[PDB]
């Protein structure tokens, strides 16, 4: 038994890594429409009690291939859409470009039953749209313009955050009246102010604070820690080390209480 909210943002490739994660982790995603090819002939849901959630990263979408996959995996009830549109190095989609895509996503929702989770917002780099509120206001106005004043279908907003104040950013984004998935988080504060996360204890402290807060929010359905492994790892953000082995952080993550 474990939290339905608790996930990882990582392209899990190894069944051994699922053995390690699955004691506390309910789900994962890999920024892509299908799991890693290594897992194709493994019943991961039945053996590890984990689910994979597909994602449409940007407008480069093979609608037919995704529909075919979702319809044959009716256990999949959610589709993550649009990875950080206001970041030029990520989805890099203007409000209009996202409005133009959206009916294709709504069609996939009607044809398969999946709820749309996204766009996945952060503080951005796109000219004029650093503030996710400015980007989302514009996306809502663009979509409503094209559809006789109807709002875009948003079942859940998604959010990524690598700093203090995650609860304050969710409060600010509540103005849309939508619940959230927080699909990337960790604390990567770096500036020399006393708050820099420059030790494992400090990442463990901030993981406990953030996880407790996300577990206790009724408007947060799922979250995903960033990430399984990375190198270099200056904030000690990795949950995994050797194939099939947790780090101290990973063991700690899986042990945390939940609602």
């Amino acid at each position: 038994t474990k939290s339905v909210k608790r996930g990882v943002a990582y392209d899990v490739a190894s069944p051994a890594d699922l053995s390690a994660l699955s004691t506390g982790m309910s789900w994962w995603y890999n920024w892509s429409p299908k799991p890693h090819d290594r897992l194709a002939a493994y019943d991961y849901a039945g053996q590890y009690n984990v689910d994979f959630v597909p994602m449409v990263w940007n407008a480069n979408l093979d609608d037919g291939q995704l529909k075919l996959y979702l319809l044959a995996h009716p256990g999949i009830r959610y589709l993550l859409v649009i990875n950080e549109p206001n970041l030029v190095d990520q989805a890099n989609m203007t409000p209009q470009a996202a409005a133009q895509l959206w009916p294709r996503l709504e069609q996939i929702s009607a044809q398969t039953g999946v709820k749309l989770v996204g766009p996945a917002m952060n503080w951005g780099t796109m000219t004029g749209y650093g503030d996710p509120v400015a980007w989302l206001d514009a996306f809502y106005a663009a979509y409503a313009s094209a559809h006789q004043g109807r709002d875009p279908q948003i079942d859940y907003l998604a959010f990524h955050w690598y700093d203090y104040g995650l609860s304050s950013m969710l409060d600010r984004l509540s103005r849309y009246g939508k619940p959230f998935w927080v699909t990337e988080f960790a604390n990567w504060h770096t500036l020399d102010d006393g708050l820099q996360i420059d030790s494992l204890e400090k990442q463990k402290q901030q993981m406990a604070e953030m996880v407790t807060m996300l577990e206790r929010r009724s408007d947060v359905f799922r979250y995903a820690w960033f990430t399984g492994r990375m190198t270099p790892d200056p904030h000690f953000s990795s949950l995994l080390d050797a194939e099939g082995r947790l780090t101290e952080l990973g063991q700690y993550y899986l042990s945390l209480p939940y609602s």
